[PDB]
């Protein structure tokens, strides 16, 4: 396409990245090639785009490209790796090589690139029998510090290492400190930008998109190293993290078509919220009664009686959240085998404005799909472009269900009409 | 192309253009079609890119199509508009409309608009005999006020009226209220939006891009429309602004096409500041001499003698202002007519950093292409970069004219050999 | 008076608007007059007494002017406006007209004067089997925005217009919106400037000053427009504004008459808080006790029995909130039918400075009162310019009701002796 | 001593420093031993009193102590190093440990501590026929971005590295980097920690404190580091850093007992501001009689006469600059040889509170020292404290010259006597 049709395409991309905070966990071998100025530069016009951005790197396969040189071999333990005051020693240099060189490689084809002591570390101890000796986890992160600096418009640049109180530097494993500091900042975004196109499903397909549940039951079968990635996904997600996502830093662009693009080219995890919804049953008619009659008394919803709920409860779906009742929903069916109607749409007024309606919504297609419904209709008098703005055109009362187009006129409430087609 | 080379190519535009203030003139037709819906769109995305924008519409057309609906007819006086209470009171009505339909437009596919009493405006008076009445000039802008809302990120929408002290209202002309708030402002671009692709050219060429001196000498054949677009660009870059733009505000996309690709789409003018270049004569040896002497003794310059001068004054320039003189630079020549070399450049310390070298070089440039030379060798010993950032490849003794090879050899001095290429 | 005494008085006024936000909600009949430079006027000197001022107008008037000279007519429901295309376009010109007016008429005899889009709306939708159509409800406002033109001096003009993501305006209420802006703002002060002096009672008195209880009876029998006016007034109190006002905006000089005298001009409603006080019955003793106690114990209030308490708890005050117990206050009677005293004033620290001390003084003050008492003694040790600021003067023990002067003088305590007046 | 006596003692070297900013150009030996622990720990305390820290270390000698142990030899040219591909590598290897070091040793005895691309290098090219190659030298400091971090309380860290526009990193000379740091920054105080007890004299004592003339004099007869060292603190100084100081950064505790303690421990190097300071001869009376002359109007300087000034030439002084006049100053002698008088100070009003002042009396002391004069007393009648503050103390008639007593009887002015003793 043209230039403007990208663009433009981007452009509501641009608006939710800005101003919003990205952290970058890089693989240290994306930090050699001409993979280098590449990255460099498209985190520079990330930078230009008002994207608040910490970069941290890793240094483990620099250290066994060194270990497997020197003589020495490496030793893991659940991912984490042993390291000596040797290998502390070159990840202490090339941190310096590697900030240097992207450094260079950024200001080479001038955004401003910061670099302090912002994590303390503490050793992991010693795992199963076996001591990780220089191994470090981030015991503290000076996230005043880091807000400073990104308040500042700065790129913050963080090797994997940390010291602590006793004066030692500890090598930090970057999948997870990059994921620790994303949940400290509760940054929008965690990148980890690996030498790998996504995260395969069973049958070698990328998983273009995962809830935190499927990425978990993906790791059950999944190669070691995702694994550990999905672990730290899945925590920062847990600790706040709005997107986790998993990209080929390698393949040339693809941050780009990651943030810009409808489409992607890696693999993006997020994590549904909690929402019981259920059948109601006529243990709920009290609950969603009370619910649903001051809007009835103020115009919104339908005129009702007890004994249809009670006769139709069925119908209905409800959600809770300890126990108590905070919206309801109903299926109509019709003659017609591919209508339905979405009606008694509420939520509790103290619970409203967090996306419970839209989940509702969603449950109530969902029922629909099942059934084989691909045309849901819904009738609001005060309501509507709540629709409108969720998936509903505008229709007239020629387009109901016949028996609907009946009530309808017959009800005089003189409501808008709106359908939603639902796919197979 | 694809979207990562789109965006890609974007990216240094996105560079310049950010925290930088745009002045937009737009004639008020476009905000009236599906014109509106595509530029307010597209002045959106602007502001996601953090351009300060300042928003200007005309109104005479409006006023025009009024004027001949209701019977009356228009008066016009060097292009400026005879306004009456009655064109004022639809002029205020028409402000209104286009602003809330701006509005709706832009929040309707939130991004910060705002609109103030910034202007103060004066009745232009009585021009040739006949009194314009309610045609205003802007007499006052409060430059903090706009500053102010353009800091906090919003978009300063302007109508064409302004209010006096007395507490009269008057209709402002928009193509020269654009260029006043500009200068006030000194804003890096005003942009005007047109109904035409640009600024044609005697034949009916497009011109793509023009000094402010080349834009004056073709509004002497050029309608009167044109004529006032270009008297107005050229006080803007007269005031200070630093770049002006002619566009079709109706041809979809391009005021992105503009802004963010090499190429662009309407006319873009911009001015030349002063720099007296000339051959150097005899009187200006003690000149260069002084200036050149302290760079020979630091070792910068080649060891010269003043026998040398005078008997190759004919192959110096000379840079000058006031009379004192600013900078210098040679073109030498060789048996190879392909062949010239740039030698004994040099600016004035209290002078430089403001582009006198540069201005030399391209003097140089200009000269050597006249001559037929292709290819511009420099030898510099401290100074290579200055010229590899501008177009000039490293090259081998080998490479040299073959006389200048055995200089080279001989001198010792073992500079850094650089040429550029020059096109017919 | 001369102008040093009615400066002197608008003094504590002065001190009590500054830096205060008003809403002003104005009938858009006053934009149009010799009302409008009036209100211009004093308008900027409500600014430049530091006052933060949101101005919002009504369009409806002005709608049905062109209502009935085009030969259409108005609907209204509920009071609300059916608002089609073509008087939704209407009201975009009268915003514009009217906007640019009170512009010429403040700058005209430079205060800062902003207007943006800080409101989104959203169609009221059907009521009552009437389609209101392009009738509006504020839906959100960007409450920050507004607050930051507010925080830099700015005065804030509002339209009665908001858009929504559809791209799409709609006509508000201007009594509803300036309440709900008021609200969202929590203005201190909410301002009706209407064509009528205040709100009058059932015989045609000038209600002063209102309860929301007693706004709220008056409306029973009143006619529509101030029905609307008062539901909305009770509604902005109810979501935190301190004070609503109703004026006459077009009677000279209302608004400084108004806010800056201890007299005014038209209508004040304000919203007594709750607070539950009640007569004690012996099953407070208790509750008396524990509160009292620490007190006694401490030296401020007068040693205790509790047998005393059993046998006088006839004279005992209580407050309360949820069954739980949070003040006391006592009155004693006197040989003398013109004296009573408060006693055993108290409030639980922990739900101290809320004002519940106070409203047990007013409460004891209102019991004094309809048993003709007319001076009420205070005796307090540690306690006396509480009394003093509120009402009380210093007295002697020789002032004392007879039987008072004796305890007095055979307690010991040497306490200071008060005593406010009370009116029938 | 006591610790109160030291910190007493130290207490106005804290006022002095506060606030203020000090570059430290650091050898990169001490970044290694027991000498880094030390180091940083007094880092740490200069950051905890509030003094704005950029510190700059070198590379050299680890380069060399690598070109020893490799095979390869170090080439220097004028002082700077020839650095290739490989030991621009290993300096970038360096950087990284010296700066991980430099963290942990401060983190461990959080002070906030930062580092960023600051500095954009060039290369210095050629010198003297020989290919410095990756040798570098600041091009441009980013002035802003180090302000701000040192505003908000950040310890700048820099490693001797820059990049450029090409993406190449460069080799900078520490010494002069930090010099040049210095003066964009104005910093306040320069100070090179070397491993030497600042710069000796002659034979072989230490210079204390240095004129820049006195350093630049050393310099002739001084080793080749010591002159490097001496030309960029005197290009610090000439460039506007008030004070470069030269300390042995191995000497523990150094850095305090230089910056806090009246003596110090190296050499401390000072720019006098130039002041032509000369003997009046008989064509400046005009310009001293114009001077001093509404002085004695104004009752603040001894009425005199032309006839004196004539007569008496040879004991003025005048402080000039461009050949006109902006001071004057006396010494009277006595028939007591031991004693002088300074009269007749006077500064051009337009001239004052520049030093002038100071720069006159120093200069008649020096003039009364030369002649043996030992108490210098000045009589004032409005100006004493002046003198008061410079070390004048108070004294009496009886005190005076026997001829200055009788004069001073006889003038009726009764102006405040002061001496100050001056030492051989
Ligand atoms: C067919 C039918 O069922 S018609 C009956 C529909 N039910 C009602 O009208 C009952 C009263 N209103 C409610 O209960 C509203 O909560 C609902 C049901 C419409 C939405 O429930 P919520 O939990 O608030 O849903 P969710 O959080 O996903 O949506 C919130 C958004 O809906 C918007 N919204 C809510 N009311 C309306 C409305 N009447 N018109 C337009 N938009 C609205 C809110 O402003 C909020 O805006 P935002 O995303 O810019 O914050
Ligand atoms: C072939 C030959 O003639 S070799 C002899 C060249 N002459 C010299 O070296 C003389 C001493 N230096 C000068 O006179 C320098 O002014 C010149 C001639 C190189 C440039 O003149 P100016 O008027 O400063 O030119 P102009 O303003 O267009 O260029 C300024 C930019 O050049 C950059 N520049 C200047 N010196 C150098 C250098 N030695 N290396 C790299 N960049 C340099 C400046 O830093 C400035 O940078 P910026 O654009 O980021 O601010
Ligand atoms: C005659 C008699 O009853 S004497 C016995 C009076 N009772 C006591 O002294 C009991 C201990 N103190 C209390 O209980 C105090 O709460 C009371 C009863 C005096 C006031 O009750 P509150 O609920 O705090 O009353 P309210 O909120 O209306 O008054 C609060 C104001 O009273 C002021 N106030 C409270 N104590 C005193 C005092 N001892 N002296 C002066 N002012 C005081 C508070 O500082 C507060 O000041 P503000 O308006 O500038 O914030
Ligand atoms: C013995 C005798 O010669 S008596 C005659 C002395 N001459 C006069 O009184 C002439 C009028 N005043 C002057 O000419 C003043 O400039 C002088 C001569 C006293 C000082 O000259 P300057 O160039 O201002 O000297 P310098 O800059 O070193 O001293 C400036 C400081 O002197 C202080 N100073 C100046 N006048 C006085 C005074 N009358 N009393 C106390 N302090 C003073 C200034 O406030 C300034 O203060 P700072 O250091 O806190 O800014």
């Amino acid at each position: 396409d043209s230039f403007v049709a990208h663009f433009r395409e981007a452009a509501p991309y641009i608006r939710q990245m800005r101003g919003t905070t990205l952290v970058a966990g890089i693989d240290g071998r994306l930090l050699e090639g001409g993979t280098l100025n590449k990255l460099a530069a498209d985190i520079g016009l990330l930078s230009q785009l008002g994207i608040r951005l910490v970069l941290i790197h890793g240094a483990y396969h620099f250290l066994d490209r060194l270990a497997a040189a020197q003589g020495r071999t490496p030793h893991y333990c659940r991912g984490l790796r042993v390291t000596d005051e040797t290998s502390l020693g070159q990840a202490q240099q090339f941190a310096g090589t590697v900030r240097s060189r992207f450094e260079a490689a950024l200001c080479g084809s001038s955004v401003p690139l910061v670099s302090g002591n912002f994590l303390t570390a503490r050793p992991i101890g010693v795992i199963d029998g076996t001591d990780m000796e220089y191994a470090g986890v981030i015991r503290k992160t000076d996230t005043a510090a880091l807000r400073f600096q990104l308040d500042a418009g700065n790129i913050v640049w963080m090797p994997p290492l940390g010291h602590s109180y006793g004066g030692k530097t500890f090598n930090l494993d970057m999948v997870q400190a990059a994921a620790s500091v994303a949940v400290s900042l509760q940054a929008e975004k965690l990148v980890y930008l690996t030498l790998s196109d996504g995260i395969s499903r069973p049958d070698g397909t990328l998983a273009e998109t995962l809830s935190a549940q499927e990425a978990q039951s993906l790791a059950e079968h999944a190669a070691s190293e995702t694994r550990r990635l999905i672990s730290s996904a899945v925590a920062a997600l847990e600790g706040g993290v709005h997107r986790v996502q998993i990209l080929n830093g390698a393949a040339d662009g693809s941050l780009l078509q990651e943030l810009f693009t409808r489409n992607g080219i890696g693999t993006s995890i997020a994590k549904e919220a909690f929402v019981s919804i259920r059948q109601a049953h006529s243990g709920d008619i009290p609950h969603i009664a009370a619910l649903i009659r001051p809007l009835e008394e103020q115009g919104i919803l339908l005129h009702r009686s007890r004994e249809y709920l009670e006769n139709h409860i069925s119908e209905f779906s409800i959600l809770e959240h300890d126990g108590n009742l905070y919206g309801c929903a109903a299926l109509k069916t019709f003659a017609e085998a591919d209508c339905g109607e979405i009606a008694c749409l509420a939520v509790s007024p103290q619970a409203q404005d967090g996306g419970y309606g839209e989940r509702l919504l969603a449950h109530i297609i969902d029922k629909a799909r099942g059934i084989g419904i691909s045309r849901l209709f819904a009738l609001s008098t005060n309501t509507g472009e709540w629709f409108a703005e969720r998936g509903f055109q505008t229709a007239s009362e020629d387009e109901l269900p016949e028996t609907r187009r009946k009530d309808y006129r017959s009800n005089g409430r003189n409501s808008h009409i709106l359908v939603r087609r639902l796919h197979r």
